[PDB]
């Protein structure tokens, strides 16, 4: 979230080194590799994520407004922020 993508990669890899079982961690390194512009390791991670996701789906088959408003409000703040960034990018 801070865009300190090197430090993001460092702790996501430490998370895999400690618990390699969660695909949200795997997907997160894939997104960080995409942001770091590393398409070869990104493609390998995507293939592993997709095959293990197929395995999770197969295994699982064989085996609020008060909060929602703040999600929406955050999105509206992000829209306004990026629109004023666009107003600067136009110049």
């Amino acid at each position: 979230e801070i865009e300190s993508y090197e430090t993001a990669k460092e702790f996501y890899e430490l998370a895999i080194k400690s618990e390699p079982d969660d695909l949200d961690i795997r997907v997160s390194l894939a997104e960080v590799y995409y942001r770091l512009n590393d398409p070869e390791t990104f493609k390998h991670m995507l293939v592993d994520v997709v095959e293990m996701r197929k395995h999770q789906v197969d295994e699982t088959l064989h085996r609020a407004e008060r909060e929602r408003i703040e999600r929406e409000r955050r999105i509206t703040a992000k829209v306004v922020d990026k629109y004023e960034k666009m107003k600067k990018f136009e110049l």
